[PDB]
Order: structure tokens, then C-alpha cells, then sequence
């Protein structure tokens, strides 16, 4: 029932990158079409885009948009979707079993990315296409002008480089479920072949190498090695990807898989480590958890979509709806993601619209509605930024069905410099008792005390009303005392 | 004098699949090129098929056509056989020394496939091309309408997708003689990432996996067990390969070779059946036979025509003109897919037009004729449908110059039930001694014995007339005892 | 004091082949743009060729030249340069980071090569294209009419086929600061499997396989075995590669590094010969040194224009200013070359204009000169052309910091029976003492003995003036030559 956290200013972990507040958009269902991109509806702009959802993105205070996949890369030819609208081809996406118009492509969506504050994070096909594929789209988007691809965007429309920061070495390729399946050997070589080209032609890129599709997958981490070995000059990052769900109905259990994604990170740190050591580098490989989401709501829709009705544009594939536990889960791996920002410098939830999102349209035009998992990650983004201090924590513990020692109260601290504030989050993942933090700020004036929590672990949000969203409701020495209450997130603030 | 054998319907072997009389057409010397397409002829219809050519296809009753190719395939583009005849290239085609002019390319061919109510078994290029051109070209044959490929078939003037079944991936490329060889790692990849994205395309498809391009290769039958361990669940047949000759001018030796062929079959069987117990299957790969016939006359001048006067249209290669002797080995090789009929699904005739072939055109538009091959394939492809008895015989053997207690008399009988009839295939490949063949059929009338026989086994047919043809030359019990001529090929029918 | 050389023209080692004497032009700083093509130019033609750099190219009479890379053809795409040129892409060259505007294209460089009575020697891109391209490239230069990319080529407006007879398959591609680069095994099946291909199309053409970036390679020299184990019985030779620089400073070291070369040379024969032996074949593969040449003075002017000045159109790079004792160790190379004559076949001067270049242009359109590094090369192609007799050699021999037992005398004499001359090409590479050379012509007139000599080792040439150029002589009587070679000298020593 008592549990004592002691924060202080020098225990720093690292400063927060604010690309881990980063998401995702793919070319799937309807996140883009019937998504962020409708054209004659009364709630968009004049280029089609529904302004409702730019507002909803940019109280997320997202930095940085993974697009376009997601599996889809993996068979996209970008051209296909610059260029006049009228001579823009119809293609098949094997990923997903849809047609894509190619309404949206690269010059569409960098113009969504300006009016929602972020930027592109850019997916090459490594799948079905390879080096010189790469190279064309990086010179269209960041070659100044005065060469094939570049005057090509210009003639497009877009005189200025979209400047791309950062891309992504196609999208993970050790599934048989993906076109253009790879081996770690070829993965690697194809990606060092083509990080070396690209940064040939922009070396200010930043270049992420593909780890595996899961921590389940037989070749992980062998696949992360084997593309470190590979590509390590040349790239500076590799990527992550995990889902959680919880088709066991286990709530307690649900909540403990925070725990599995603190050790499968600490594993790929290791692996990255480990080549370091062996290609003597100073530099670190840092990780960019590009997929990270609760998933498992809408699996049964999206296998009778395909193959019932295959060869439609922006099916309703994916559309979970979410509950106040997922949002429990979504906070977890939030503090978690904290707790190792000495090393995760890019994060994206995946996805961003209406594919298992926190912001959702109603089919058909309908109005945009938060999820429950919209508000942990509002918190985490709004509040989030700063320095993470050590987490030094004794707390209760308790056994699930199949977690062990899971730590009854999850918790995290971070110091904002400029603003003298401190921000403490913290879960109770004990689904029945509530529990007290007792915190020894010896820092270094409380700010508030914003909380999620709610009756019914199951009940969800809809466009008819939130039922979760959050309570800005409930120290005096030193020492700083607030009540974590049974299944609840905790946003506390000392200014 | 004497053999024995037991008929009965209850030790089946397998129903025949009609699709093991199956042919095959390349776009190779005058197989369609003063071929099957000859636009000015007297005898050619609206599409500039010849219509004399079209009758004698017919007579075999061939369900199933393999184009392309063939080694042409490994350097084909398919584009250049579609769209307005006017723009298509001509085109090098490096396999044959020749000049492809592309005026027949996959929708007249599938037109022509529709006249002599055959369909298409379509090869896709993995020798110079891969993944993402098998894609457009499934998508352009078998996707109806609203995507890039689909409409521009549409657009070229067929509205309804052609549906092509049976896709092979790529030709045998185990050969230093063929453009885009590979080993057998390299093949093994590209056809199972191939095969993957296929159905996710069109999962109605089948799909063969190459073989060795003859049992001889040193990398037979490893090259199997690779490419069947790599793509194994995306894959139905394996394809074969095989060709005999009598350069040594040998009919003892000669006609028992279909021996060999039957331990070839077997051992693709077994090298099948060591993967699927690998991959823990409960699938069963078939093979597909999609080359098999004498071939060996005409091997000196196509070295003549290849080497000397190349890059010609229409060079007149691989016209074997055949012997009789050539059609009682065709017939002992159509005897011994029939008994492999439980595991062998597709066998081809190579090759269906004057190459290698039954049916000849004479050259510069002359009249067409059947080479003596024609009627064994004719009699197996009209009476042997049904179900493949198991064959308990006892005959006597002999010795050959290479070959060691080879069976003088070979038979099976196929039953079909729906007519009631049961056909007794057999030869006397012994060439020195007649024979009787007295067969017990526990029944269950004889209607007729159908022979091919001739007192020279080197006479051939030719424009001026038919040596090799059926005769109507000539039971009562429950025994049917049958008189076999020395070097005969007989179809004994009861009912 | 004293080094006597015995020439016998029964003790032969080989004809000397003259594409020995080639040379090698890549798009690469201002090697055709602000250098051999110049459309605005008083001194250009037609075409836009400087028409003085064609007749000093002329000089060095250079059968054949290596295009277009060299490290650009790793990423070049060849249809970018054929066709209407308003119609022809400008491109990022990776390797260079520079601009190509693809003015000159294959069919003007082929236009190029007929005026200084050259071939060329095409590479074609395997970094990042394959076997089809290969093979199309191959039909649009060879292939008469009557096909798709033939007939291509006869709309561009060359009727003839260019019939390129040697064809290098792809660029070195084992280091890591190359588009495309490869393992050992990947580019010896794709090396397999482009040259089976294209000698369908064209069985009459002959295959440079590469071997290694340099002997320094940690790969060299597996990576040729590697990769004529794969092709073997589809290509006729295996590149070499190799540079020299003095950024030490030390002149007597410099002008020892020939023996270096001659190692090489030999490391890469047996590299054949095993590979031979293991394929039990009959057929030798003979060596292509399609670039070699001194390159050390630029590398820092180099280093700056990229980055702070990328993606010019023909920014100045690799413009080394040779020295004198340049031109030398360029001498004694020649003459490695020459005694290799029985395996070597092919060897590219790297390069030919302005780029590392024994003939410079003086930036923004004149005026033309030669360096110090031009007339060896130029005595070496005019003179040494026949047979090369075997050479037996008393020299004396000295140490240098970094190697030991150093001729004092480098020599070669090459028969030429058409002219009943006999040619002594010889080098004096101790810095310290002149050497007599007594030559026993066992043979069978003294016609001439050419020297190139300067006090100053460090002398250039420049477009004021030429400090270093041919002169006579000082200076035969029985079968007997006596030749006096001063001090750090170059000697071409003729007989009639
Ligand atoms: O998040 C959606 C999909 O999940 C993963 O399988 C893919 O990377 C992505 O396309
Ligand atoms: O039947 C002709 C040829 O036989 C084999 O050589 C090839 O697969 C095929 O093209
Ligand atoms: O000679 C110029 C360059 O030297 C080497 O680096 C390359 O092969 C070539 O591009």
C-alpha cells in the first residue's frame, strides 16, 4: 500500500529526443483515404485534407510521421504517386489486398506534415525495388534542383527540398507475410549498399536500419546483428516494432507486458553494443521503436476483409476500438519508452488515423473522435520533454498468470530546465488495491495532479462521447504525497 | 512367347489428370513463325492461324499449352508482345540465335490457345527479370479491370482477364548454355519470393517450381531439394525434363530407355516426398512433365544454323523428322506417365509445331502432316482418361547393349467407368519376337485392338504420305489374350 | 660506375601488344568538360573538340581508350547520354559529387575516338544495373540493324555500328567508397553471368573481369581468384590497378617502387595460372592494366572540393602538376610493363586529359601543354613496338629507406623487325652517381640515343613553358653499344 520513489535533479538518464513522441501513417484502410485525406467534405481544407483531424494531431505534438509503411513500402513505387493527379496509375497492394489511387503521394503528404507541425520520417521499397530506387526519391525530395529528379519535383510543383531528415531502409523483411521477403544476409547487404548511396548524394541524412517484425521472430536479434555487421558506418539507427493485446481477457496480466518490452529493449541495446565492440566503433547505434501500439481488437474483421471483399480502396482494415485498459497499457509503454531515452531517440505509435489510432473518423465522412489511448500519450507528449531522472524506486510487487515480480506502481520523473517544472508519471498496475507514492523530491509548488482513470477497465470511447479523458482533479516539505488509485495514470507536476 | 498379366479395377493407381496430355509451344524456329501463325496463307483464318494446323491440335486433344518457353522465356519481355502490333520491337533473342519480331505475343496466343480449346500455361521471366514483372504480368492476365495492368489488357482489346491457371516460375537455368543462370540458392530464392507475392495477387493460381533441365545435370537432384525447401508452401509441382535419342542406332537399347524414365520420375518422387517430411507438410508437390520427347535427329544442323547463320526469322531448328521406332519409345514413355499418374499432374509434349514435333508444316506456307509420334500421343490422349489400374504383369525379358532384365511386354490399363470401357495399353518392345499377352480382367466384350506397326523401324512419314498410322488389325472368356507384334504399339479396348 | 646488358634477338619474351600503350578517359572533372569537349572554343571543331588536345593525344599514339570509368560508370545509366541532346538528363555522379550534364554521350565520345585514331574500350555499369542493360548497351554498339536498341543507335544517327571489341565488365567494386559495391562472390556471378550473355549477342567481342581496387586491398588477391573461378571460361582478361605517390619525399624510395609493380604483376599471373590449373583448362587469362599512372599531388585541393563545393559541372579534380622525377618513375613503369609483354595485353595511362593526365588544359578554355609525364609515354609508344628481347642485366644495385637490392639500371630493348631497329629504353634511377651501360647487341648502326634528364627533381612543366622535354644524346662501334645514363635519367637509346 506504500511504495517510496526518490527523485533527484542529479540523477540524470539522458535528455528526451522529442521524436520518440513521433507516429505513423501507412497507406492502409482508412487512415488516408476516408483518413486524414477527404476531398469534398465540409470539415477539409481546399486540398482535401479534414482540418478536425490536423487540430486533433496537433494536440498530440507529434515531431516526426513515419510514412508510407508498413508492409506497403515494400511493393510501393513512389513515382506513382507524384505527377499529375490524372496520370497517376491504380495499384494492387499485396500487403493489404486494396487498391491504392495514389491520390495521396510524397508531395500531398509533406504538405499534411506542414500543416499538422511534424515532419517526414521516409520509407524506401527495399522489397521489390533497391539502390538506385533510394537514390532517385532522395534527390527528388532533398536535391536543391539542376538535376533529373530534383527539376522533376520542381516541375511538380514543390520548389523547395522537402529536406527529409531521416529514412527508413525499407520496412522489416523477415516475414513470410511481406513481398519481397529478405534474409538477414541479403537485408543486410542491400541496406548497406543502399545507406551508402544515399548518404552520397545527402550526407545530413540520418539512415534507420530495419531490426526484425518482432521479439517472437526466430531470427531476432541474429537479424539485428547480422544488418549492424553489415551497414554499421552507414546508418545510425535500427528499429523496433511491438504489439500488445490481450485476448486472454487477463487485465493483470495485460498490464505486465510493460515488463516484456523493458527486456526486449535491453536486448537490442546489447546486440547493438555488441557489434560495437566488435567493429571497435566509437559511435552508439541508437534505437527508433518505429511500431509500438496495443493491438488486437479488430483481428477478426480484418481476415473476413480479406479475402471476402479484396480490391477495395480504404477498407475498414485494422479499426480497433480501444478501453481504458489499453490506454492503462499505452501509459505503461509510454514510461517505459521514458526509461531508456538514453538510448530511444525516435518512436512512433503506429498508427495515427483510424488504423488502430488514437484520433478516429466515422466511416463515410463522420466526425473525429479520441480513443482512449489519445490522452497517455497527450500527457506523455505535453509534459514529456526535458531530462529523465533515474527512476530509484522500491515498490510492492505481485504475480500475474504469467508474469512474475511485476512491479505494482510504474513510474518515471522528468526535469523541464527552462520551465523549473518536474513531471512525475506514474501507473498503478494493481488492478484492485490502490497504493500511495511517496516521493522524495531532494531537488529542488504543485502544479497539478491530471489523472485517467474510470470505473469499467473495458468501457471504450466512441464519436458519441469520451467516457475517458482527463480528470484534472485530486506535497509540503520535501516529500511529495499523492494517491495512485487502482488501474489509473497519473500526471503529477511540482513547479 | 508368353506374358501374363492381372487387370483389376480395385488395385487402383490413380485417376488420370488430363492435363498430363498437355503440349507445348516456344517461340522457337518455325513453331509459330511459319508455324502455327502464317498471316498470308490460303489456309489461315482472320487472325492469320492456320486452320489445317488448328484441325490436327484438336485431334490430340491437348488441354494444356507451356508458353513460352522454353529457354526463350529467361530473356523475354512481355511487353513487347502487347499493345498496337505497329510499336512492338523487334527483339534479339539471345537462346536461339534469332530474331523474335513479336508479332504473336500472349493475347494472340491465348486466342489461338481458344481455338484449339487448349489453355495457357504461362512462364514468367526469372533469368533477366523477377518479382515485381511476374506480378504485372499475372496482373495483366487473371485481374479484371481497375488497376494499371488489368486496364491496359482491357485497353489492348481483351475485356475479360485471360485467367491463366498454372504459372511456371521461370525455365530451368541450371545450364551454362542459358542466358540468366543461377545456382540452384539463387533459384531457389526468386522463385519462392515470386511465387509469394503471385498469390497474393491471385491465391487461385498453381504454381511450378523448375527442375533440373535433365536428369544428367550434376546438380540433379540437389537442385530440387533446394528450391522445394525454399519455396515449398508456395509451390505445387516441380517440373522434369527429359529426352531421348538413337544416335547409337541401337532399337534394343533404344526402346528401353523408358526405363530410365520411370527411375527418374521416382527419384524426383522421393527427393519430393525427403522436403515434405522436412517442412513437416501435409502437402504433397505433383510434378509437372513439361518436356519430354525423342529429340536427336536434327541436332546437326540447328549446330549449322545457330553457329553460322544467325538472327534470322524463323530459322527451321529442331525439325526432327521421326521414325517408327521414335513413336514405340513416345509410346513407352505415355505408358510410363501413365503409371506415374497418382504424383504426375502436367506432362508436355515438346514441342507441339514442327519443332520437335507431331504436327509439321512444310515450309514457306506448305501443307501440313503428322509425323509418326502423333498417333501414340493421339490414342493416349483419347483413350486414356479414366482410372490408372495397377499393372501386375509377368513378362518375359531380355538383355540390351546397356540395359539389363528389361521387360519385354509394357502395359497398363486405365478404366473409365463413365463409358465403361477399359483400355489396355501395350508395346512389344521386344523387336526380335512376337508375343501373346494373355490378361486376366476380373471383370466387368472386346471392341476393337488398334495397332501401330511397320516392318521398318526407320520409315517416317512426310507431306507425300503416312507410313506410321492406325490400323484396325486385329477374347471371349473372362481372359483377354491379345497378340502383340514384334516392335507394335497396341490399344486394346474391351468394354 | 659500370652496368653491361646483353642483347639477343633470339632470347625473345613476347610481341609487345600495342594497346599496352592505351589510356583511359572517365567523366570526371574537367577530363571532357572544360577539356577535351569544348563548344564554344576558337581552338575546338564541329563538334565542340579541342582540336590542339586532339592532335597532342595524337602524339602519344593511343590505340585504345578505356570509357566512361573508372568509379563514374558504377552509376551511370548509358541512356542518358544517346539521343536528341535537349532531351538528355542531367544526373548526380555519387562518385565525384559532381553534376553530369551527359553532353557528351557514347556516340560523341566514339566521334572523339576516330579523330585521335583510337577504340575504345567500354565498361559498363554492374554497381547498379545488370545484365540486361549490359546487354543492351552491347546490341546498341555492336549489333548491325533490324533490333530494338540497333536500330535505336541508327535513328541517333550512327548508321555503322561502333563494334567495340573490348568491353570491361563493370568497375573494381571491393572498396567501400564505391556505388555498388560488391563481395568477391557477388561480383563474380554477376561478372558470370554479364559476360555469358552479352557473348551471345556478340561472340567476337573480349572481357575485362576486375580484379582488386589496389594490391593494398585486404581481399587482394582472393578476390581475383574468386572471380575468374566463376568466369573463367567467359572473359580474356583481369584488371590491375596501381598507383604510386612521393608524399614522403624521398626520391630514391619513389623511383624503387617499379619493383613493386613487377611484384604485383607477377602475384596476379600466378593468381591466373592457379585458377588455370584448378579449371584444367588450356586457355591463359591475360592481364589488363587498365589504370596506372603517379597520383599524389591533389589529393588535399581534392579532399576540400568535396564537401564546400559539391555538385559543380566539371569542378578541377585530380589535377596533379608532375614533377620530373614524375616522369621518371612513369618511365620505369613503362619498362615493367614492357618486360610483361607475354601476359599483359592491355594498359591504360590513367588518365589521359587534365584528370591525373600527361596533357592539361589551362581552365575556362585554353591553352593546352604537356606535363612532364607525357614523353616517356609518348618514347615508349613511338619506339617500343615489336618484340621485347629478354633482358639480361649486370647492374649495380643500392639500397633505398624502405627497400633493398635496387637496380641502379632499368632496361628493355624492343626489336621492331619491319625497321630493322633495335630500341634501348633505360633509366638511370640512382639519384647520386652517373652509370655507364655497356649493351652486347649479339646481334647485328647508331642512330640516336634520346634523354630526358633536369637538375631539379622537382621541376614541372606548366602552359608557360616546358622544362622538361626530349633532347640528345651522349652518345657503338663493334657489337658493341657503350651509353654513359646521367644521373636520374630516362634514355631511349636507338640502333639500325
Ligand atoms: O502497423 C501496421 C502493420 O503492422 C506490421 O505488420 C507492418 O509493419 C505494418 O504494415
Ligand atoms: O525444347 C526446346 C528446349 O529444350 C530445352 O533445351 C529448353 O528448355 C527448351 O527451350
Ligand atoms: O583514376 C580515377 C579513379 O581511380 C580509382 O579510384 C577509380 O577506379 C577511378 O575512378
Amino acid at each position: 500500500k506504500k511504495a517510496r520513489m526518490t527523485v533527484d535533479k542529479d540523477y540524470k538518464i539522458a535528455e528526451i529526443d522529442k521524436r520518440i513522441y513521433g507516429s505513423f501513417v501507412e497507406h492502409l484502410g482508412r487512415a488516408v483515404y476516408d483518413g486524414l485525406y477527404q476531398p469534398g467534405n465540409s470539415k477539409s481544407d481546399e486540398d482535401g485534407f479534414r482540418k478536425d483531424v490536423i487540430e486533433l494531431v496537433k494536440e498530440l505534438n507529434v515531431p516526426i510521421i513515419a510514412y508510407p509503411g508498413g508492409n506497403f513500402v515494400s511493393n510501393y513505387f513512389w513515382e506513382d504517386g507524384v505527377g499529375p493527379v490524372e496520370d497517376r496509375p491504380r495499384r494492387l497492394d499485396l500487403a493489404w489486398k486494396s487498391i491504392e489511387p495514389n491520390q495521396v503521394g510524397i508531395n500531398e503528404f509533406a504538405k499534411w506534415c506542414k500543416k499538422v507541425n511534424a515532419e517526414i520520417m521516409m520509407a524506401v521499397n527495399l522489397g521489390t525495388r533497391g539502390i538506385s530506387d533510394a537514390c532517385n526519391l532522395l534527390e527528388y525530395c532533398n536535391h536543391p534542383g539542376g538535376s533529373k529528379y530534383s527539376d522533376m519535383r520542381i516541375k511538380h510543383g514543390v520548389k523547395e527540398p522537402h529536406n527529409i531528415k531521416v529514412w527508413c531502409l525499407g520496412n522489416a523483411m523477415d516475414g513470410p507475410w511481406q513481398v519481397g521477403h529478405k534474409t538477414m544476409d541479403e537485408y543486410g547487404r542491400i541496406a548497406e549498399e543502399t545507406a551508402r548511396a544515399m548518404k552520397m548524394i545527402d550526407p545530413s541524412i540520418e539512415l534507420v536500419a530495419c531490426g526484425s517484425s518482432s521479439k517472437d521472430m526466430p531470427t531476432f536479434p541474429q537479424w539485428e546483428a547480422t544488418v549492424l555487421d553489415y551497414a554499421y558506418d552507414y546508418v545510425d539507427y535500427i528499429s523496433l516494432h511491438q504489439y500488445y493485446g490481450n485476448k486472454e481477457n487477463d487485465t493483470a496480466d495485460f498490464l505486465a507486458k510493460s515488463d516484456d518490452l523493458d527486456d526486449f529493449i535491453r536486448s537490442v541495446i546489447a546486440t547493438c553494443d555488441y557489434i560495437k565492440a566488435k567493429k571497435r566503433s566509437k559511435k552508439d547505434i541508437y534505437l527508433s521503436f518505429d511500431e509500438w501500439n496495443v493491438w488486437y481488437h479488430s483481428n477478426n474483421e480484418d481476415a473476413n476483409i480479406m479475402q471476402n471483399e479484396p480490391w477495395r480502396i480504404a477498407p475498414p482494415l485494422l479499426e480497433d476500438i480501444y478501453t481504458f485498459e489499453d490506454a492503462l497499457l499505452v501509459g505503461l509503454m509510454l514510461i517505459t519508452l521514458m526509461k531508456h531515452a538514453d538510448r530511444i531517440k525516435i518512436a512512433c505509435l503506429a498508427q495515427l488515423i483510424n488504423v488502430i489510432a488514437p484520433i478516429v473518423t466515422e466511416r463515410n465522412g463522420g466526425a473525429a473522435w479520441r480513443q482512449t489511448i489519445f490522452y497517455p500519450f497527450m500527457h506523455a507528449s505535453k509534459y514529456g520533454r526535458g531530462i529523465v531522472l533515474q527512476p530509484v524506486i522500491n515498490s510492492p510487487l505481485h504475480d500475474t498468470s504469467k508474469h512474475e515480480d511485476v512491479t505494482d506502481i510504474e513510474s518515471v520523473a522528468i526535469y523541464n530546465e527552462e520551465k523549473e517544472e518536474v513531471t512525475i508519471f506514474a501507473v498503478n498496475r494493481n488492478i484492485h488495491e490502490d497504493i500511495v507514492l511517496v516521493s522524495d523530491v531532494r531537488g529542488m509548488r504543485l502544479l497539478e495532479h491530471i489523472v485517467l482513470e474510470h470505473q469499467d477497465l473495458k468501457i471504450r470511447n466512441s464519436v458519441n462521447g469520451e467516457e475517458v479523458y482527463p480528470k484534472n482533479s485530486d506535497f509540503d516539505d520535501g516529500i511529495l504525497t499523492s494517491m495512485l488509485r487502482r488501474a489509473s495514470w497519473n500526471v503529477i507536476r511540482i513547479g
